[PDB]
């Protein structure tokens, strides 16, 4: 019936796209919004600072855009302030040459459209390839299957959160973009989620966290103005992401093009295999033991930090049975720390050593994070 034929049609269409992409010599890139390529806030403090050229935060707010949104319930309206990550225009422009772009956000569709309107005014970058929490199919997680149910060999994902992707092998976790300091992700059981959301938005509009932190910084008599200014433009993560993305593409089409041995629907490259290969080298050789990092209520080997570290080739042990190379500790003289210190061959470092190493795709010198 109109289902057997339909499913066969959808399947043909899916393989068509995979073929189309390889003929354009491109891949698919799933792009997250919040804290990946933008940062948003409803803290009215932004509008106030933007209206005062003499304000210490004025200069870094010159490129900030805003828009209004009223949604679902009883027309709750909010003025959103959007800060685009440095170099975004060029990143999208350049990356579009190697990847077909898709947006996949946990924000609402209305939210996504407004953001898309600004970053993609001609609609050529993303077209209609935009997924929001209104049509993704989940309020807690993202799935490659929502976009590529049968073949994910050509899809790369860039997102600041690895948990919403189950630390999928196709994921390139990005350093969270936190321009509006102290503000996290304004977008994080539908009506039950909307409630707490509208609550976080209100708490932000009334508590003015930005003003609160800026005031605190100024209330500390000093001379170095810069260190007293809350907002700063010191992020060029996109230039780094561009490099990694160019490499993945290059490696994929190198393996792909050299699949010369009946290139029909025989065998092709797989970003899902290529990416892990690239990351596995970073912390290969490291055996990590955590102390005061993972809550006892949470499982260690399934914790986000552990999975993040393992995606980069590190091993995560639970005890000293097999002496770990590093003890990731949370500034607390625990029995694990004492133990490792007595062994003298274990590097006792702060969590930062690991998160910064993972963020830089490079095993950093323990010396700067060493506790023992
Ligand atoms: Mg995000």
């Amino acid at each position: 019936s109109d289902l057997t034929v339909s499913l066969e049609e959808a399947s043909r269409l899916e393989s068509e796209n995979v073929k189309r992409l390889r003929q354009e010599k491109r891949l698919s890139l799933i792009v997250d919004l919040d804290q990946t390529i933008i940062h948003a806030t409803v803290d009215p403090t932004v509008g106030e600072w933007m209206s005062d050229p003499g304000n210490v935060n004025y200069d870094v707010l010159r490129d900030v855009r805003s828009f209004n949104l009223q949604e679902g319930p009883s027309g709750y309206t909010s003025c959103y302030y959007i800060k685009f990550r440095p170099g975004l225009a060029q990143f999208l422009q350049k990356i579009s040459e190697l990847y077909e772009l898709h947006i996949y956000t946990m924000g609402t569709k209305a939210y996504a459209k407004e953001v898309a309107k600004i970053i993609d005014p001609t609609g050529k970058l993303f077209q209609d390839r935009v997924l929001s929490r209104d049509d993704s199919g989940s309020l807690a997680q993202k799935s490659l299957r929502r976009l590529f149910p049968c073949d994910t060999s050509m899809v790369v994902v860039i997102d600041d959160r690895g948990d919403v992707w189950d630390w999928n092998p196709n994921l390139i976790k990005v350093v969270p973009y936190e321009f509006f300091v102290g503000i996290g992700d304004i977008n994080s059981a539908l009506e039950e989620q909307n409630k707490e959301r509208v609550t976080a938005l209100e708490l932000q509009k009334s508590e003015r966290p930005l003003a609160k932190q800026q005031n605190a910084l100024l209330e500390d008599e000093g001379k170095p103005t810069p260190s007293h200014t809350l907002l700063h433009n010191r992020d060029h993560e996109l230039e780094r992401l561009e490099k990694v993305l160019k490499d993945i593409h290059a490696v994929y089409y190198e393996e792909e093009n050299d699949i010369s041995s009946r290139s029909g629907n025989h065998k092709h490259a797989n970003v899902g295999l290529i990416i892990p290969k690239m990351k596995q080298k970073v912390l290969k050789g490291c055996r990590l033991l955590f102390s005061g990092v993972i809550p006892l209520g949470v499982d260690v080997l399934s914790s986000d930090i552990a999975k993040w570290a393992m995606s980069f080739g590190a091993e995560v042990v639970l005890d000293f049975s097999v002496p770990p190379t590093h003890l990731i500790a949370a500034k607390i003289r625990t029995e694990k720390v004492k133990k490792a210190v007595s062994m003298g061959n274990i590097k006792v470092v702060k969590l930062n050593w690991l998160t910064e190493s993972l963020s830089q795709w490079k095993r950093l010198p323990e010396s700067d994070y060493l506790l023992y």
